[PDB]
C-alpha cells in the first residue's frame, strides 16, 4: 500500500461521554486527500459518519452525528481525528478511517482502497 | 476569585508551511455550551479576534485571514477547546488567547469576555 | 481557612491511560510546606498516594503506584499537580490533595488540616 | 523521519520565578525511551540538565539544576515536561528536548538522533 493508516483512542465510555480518535498516517502521504470515517456496528454494513478533504479541510457529516462529532486534521503529522461528544448507545461500533487518491469525499466505503485497523467504541445506557 | 479557569498549552516555534494544536483547559464552573473565543497579539500591535465556539450544536466562527487553515472543536467531557493550526504563515506570529463569558453567543470583540487564558507563543519563522 | 485548596481535573480515564491532577493553593502559601495526595475507594479509608515537601521537592510514593505516579509543583502557580500514568481499575477512587504547616510529607490523613475538595477519577477496562 | 518532537513554551520571567517547558513526541514514539533536556547558552555547546527514561520512569538531573528542576511524562499524551523553578539569570538559555531508541540515559548530546526546535528562556535581574 502507498500509505498505512494506524488508528488509536477508543473505548468504553458512558452516554453523554466523550471519545477522541485518531488516524495517523505514515508512507506516501497526501493531506488534502479524503479521509473518510466510517462505522460498523454488530449485524450492520460499514456506515459512514464524516469526511475531510480539500486543502481548506473541508468537513461533511452523516445526519446523525452533526454537532455532535467534529473530524479534523493536523498536517504535519498527517493525522485526522474524530473528536466525539455527547454519546449515544446507538454509536457503539468498530470505527474506521479511510483514504483514497482524492480529494472528494463519498459516502461510498468501496471507493476507498486504504483501510486503518478499526477502533471499538462502546457506549453504556 | 474566578468561577473558571483557563489553563492553555501547546504552541511553540514551526517553519512556515507547519503545524500546532493549541489547548485550553476550562477548570471550576464550567459549561460548555458557552462561547470559547480565541484571540491573538504580536509585540506592538492590537488584539485581533482569531475564532470562536459555541452553542450545543458547537457553531464555529473564523476570522476571515485565518478560515480553510485553523480550525477550533471542543472535548466536552475534558471540557477542554482545541485551536488546530495548519499552513501556518510568519504573519500569524503572536501570544494566542482562550476566552470565555457566561453566553452562547462568539462575540468578536474581547472586551466582552471577563475570563481569560495566559497565553501561548507561537512563532512561525520566514 | 489560612490557606484553601482548589482541585481540578478529573474524570474518565480509559485502562492503560493517563490524567493530571491539579491542586491550586491561595492564601499564606509556603511552597517548601508538604502538600500529601490521598484517595478514597467506596469501602476502603483513605490511603497515601504520594506527596511533596521541602525546599528541594523531595518526593515519596506508596509502593503500588511508585514508577507510575509522579507528583511536581509549580512555585509560582502555587500549584502541585499529580500525573497518573498506567492507569488500572484499582486506581478508580475520588482523590485528594492536602496540607499542614511543615515541611514533613506525613502518610497519615490525620495530620493535614487543610484539604481540597477531591476529585472523582474512574478508570475502566 | 521516525519522530518529531515539538517544544512549547519559552519566555521572560524574573528571577525566582517557575517556567513549564513541554516536548510533544509524534510518530512512531516509545514512551519509556529516553528524553533528555539540553541547554545552551551564547554559543557554548549543550550542557545536560536532566532525562527520563525506563518503564518505571527514572528521572536524573545535572547538579547544577537538582531540586529546581523536575522532569516528568505523560504517556498517553506522549510529552515530557520540565518544571523549572527558582530560576535565576544563570539559567538563560536556549532549552532544548532529545530522545533515542534507548531507555538509557546520556550526557552527551551525540547518542540522541532526535531533537527538538528549542526554547529561549530568559531569566532578569
Ligand atoms: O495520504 C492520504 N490521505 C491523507 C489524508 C489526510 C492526512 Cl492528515 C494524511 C493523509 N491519502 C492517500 C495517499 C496516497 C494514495 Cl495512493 C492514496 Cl490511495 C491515498
Ligand atoms: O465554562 C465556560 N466555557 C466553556 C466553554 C467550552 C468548554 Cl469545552 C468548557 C467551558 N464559560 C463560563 C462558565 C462560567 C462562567 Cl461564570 C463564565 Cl463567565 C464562563
Ligand atoms: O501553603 C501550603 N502548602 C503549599 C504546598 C505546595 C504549594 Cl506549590 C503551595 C502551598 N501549606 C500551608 C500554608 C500555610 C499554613 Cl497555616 C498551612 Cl497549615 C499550610
Ligand atoms: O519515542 C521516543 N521517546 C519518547 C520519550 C518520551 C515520551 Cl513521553 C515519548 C517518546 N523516542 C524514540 C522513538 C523512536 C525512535 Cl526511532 C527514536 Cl530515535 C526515539
Amino acid at each position: 500500500a502507498q500509505v498505512q493508516l494506524q488508528q488509536s483512542g477508543g473505548g468504553l465510555v458512558q452516554a453523554g461521554g466523550s471519545l477522541r480518535l485518531s488516524c495517523a498516517a505514515s508512507g506516501r502521504t497526501h493531506t488534502p486527500y479524503a479521509m473518510g470515517w466510517f462505522r460498523q456496528a454488530p449485524g450492520k454494513e460499514r456506515e459512514f459518519v464524516g469526511g475531510i478533504g480539500g486543502v481548506a479541510a473541508t468537513t461533511t457529516y452523516a445526519d446523525s452525528v452533526r454537532g455532535r462529532f467534529t473530524i479534523s486534521r493536523d498536517d504535519a503529522k498527517a493525522t485526522v481525528y474524530l473528536q466525539m461528544n455527547s454519546l449515544k448507545p446507538e454509536d457503539t461500533a468498530v470505527y474506521y478511517c479511510a483514504t483514497r487518491a482524492s480529494m472528494a469525499v463519498s459516502t461510498s466505503p468501496r471507493v476507498y482502497p486504504i483501510w486503518g485497523q478499526g477502533t471499538q467504541v462502546t457506549v453504556s445506557s
